[PDB]
């Protein structure tokens, strides 16, 4: 795609995100930059409205697939890039085991050198003492896998992963993801074969930063493509 | 599928020591962190002991313990380095930098304690006066590779080969071939893998309380490149 052109250097990251979690408002904006040869993405992230009212690692998900490693072999596989200057439509329903749902629907493209992904967040049904509302979970994160399929009709993708947040008395709250994205534009893009994404995120404080923040590195990396080759073999 | 892979459900404290000569330049490096298997991830710091590093950091990357890979749950029979442990294994290799010098690094990675070690020697012979290595051209970072592994029937262990990209200082790139060994400590058996990979990520920094020369790596390493049934089905 002429797409994936606009990821070959290093590329300044926007952020902004505005959430309702069982009217609870709230505002997130992230600054950082993406390295997409390397599938590696910095930011830091401020919550502009004072304390969130939800754990950082609820959001992190929510919070630019465009950055995932390629393999070379795999890179008529790459919707993400496909879709770019214009970009793509992603949506999520998060369902929080025993607990509540986040519902997202972001826009991710370029305005001008930089990309920024634009996210609307609504959360129902939580407990007000449960492991989100009541902010049980650890400042910490998995590894997980991404698992991703063309959706011909909505010339998009689907998508699904469970995620594995760490609870502070050693138990584990899951967060189930279903995923969809759709390109903004008309122009053509490419539907993948069936693969995965491999991810890794690490969270931590910026010590000289007074407002509730959020220091994230990520990786993420796609692999799984069986070619016709070595299935052959 | 090994009894060692139970050494590894947690976090998982690191030590790893390392005397090195290039070209008659000595030098010794300690490093300290943990590791979490199950994440594939590792954070470690590095101090060079002796004062001035005399190569470029990021060389020594690859020096400085696969048994922190994450395999997914359907190769976990293909995890040769946890099979090993505790005894451990000897890991060897010879580093070619492409138009430059070589290094010959034999290590030993085991448990010492509940702490998992990786001492290391490291030889490098015939760097170039004018080089990137010996004249530190090659920038403070680090790109994600792949490593491939295959089995060593013959040797009860394992070879692998990968290529490290370099980035210079003048956009350039200094590749360095890895030829590398692996074969058990103990008599204990071991999993013999079928053809796999590695892929791995890494961030260099460094500590803004740290004066010494050193380097913080964290580093991401997921096995691949095995296939599996139910996802082979929907393809
Ligand atoms: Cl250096």
């Amino acid at each position: 795609s002429k797409g994936e052109e606009l990821f070959t250097g290093v590329v300044p990251i926007l952020v902004e995100l505005d959430g309702d979690v069982n009217g609870h408002k709230f505002s997130v904006r992230g600054e950082g930059e993406g390295d997409a040869t390397n599938g590696k993405l910095t930011l830091k992230f401020i919550c502009t409205t004072g304390k969130l009212p939800v754990p950082w690692p609820t959001l992190v998900t929510t919070l630019v697939l465009c950055f995932s490693r390629y393999p070379d072999h795999m890179k008529r596989h790459d919707f993400f890039k496909s879709a770019m200057p214009e970009g793509y439509v992603q949506e999520r329903t998060i369902s929080f085991k025993d607990d509540g749902t986040y519902k997202t629907r972001a826009e991710v493209k370029f305005e001008g050198d930089t990309l920024v992904n634009r996210i609307e967040l609504k959360g129902i049904d939580f407990k007000e003492d449960g492991n989100i509302l009541g902010h049980k979970l650890e400042y910490n994160f998995n590894s997980h896998n991404v698992y991703i399929t063309a959706d011909k009709q909505k010339n998009g993708i689907k998508a699904y992963f469970k995620i594995r947040h760490n609870v502070e008395d050693g138990s584990v709250q899951l967060a189930d993801h279903y995923q969809q994205n759709t390109p903004i534009g008309d122009g053509p893009v490419l539907l993948p074969d069936n693969h995965y994404l491999s991810t890794q995120s690490v969270l931590s404080k910026d010590p000289n930063e007074k407002r509730d923040h959020m220091v994230l590195l990520e990786f993420v990396t796609a692999a799984g493509i069986t070619h016709g080759m070595d299935e052959l073999y």
